[PDB]
């Protein structure tokens, strides 16, 4: 996978979370499979594994913070 690839590998797994659905339509355009071994080849639960927790944090905290429309 180039970097070009995993760019947009790396934008599909924080966009539409780790859903290897959804993934492996977008960066793969054929079968969910692709993307689920594909997890097993570039298992590496450092930088992709914080990729996933900042998507989680970042839009999570600031959801909660917009909803102060309650006294």
């Amino acid at each position: 996978w180039t970097e070009e690839e995993m760019g947009t590998a790396k934008k599909g797994l924080l966009e539409h979370g780790r859903n290897w659905s959804a993934i492996a339509r977008m960066v793969g355009s054929k079968t969910v499979s692709q993307c689920k071994n594909f997890y097993f080849n570039y298992k590496k639960r450092q930088n992709l594994d914080e990729i996933l927790q900042q998507h989680k944090l970042k839009m999570e905290k600031e959801r909660n913070a917009r909803r102060k429309k309650k006294k």
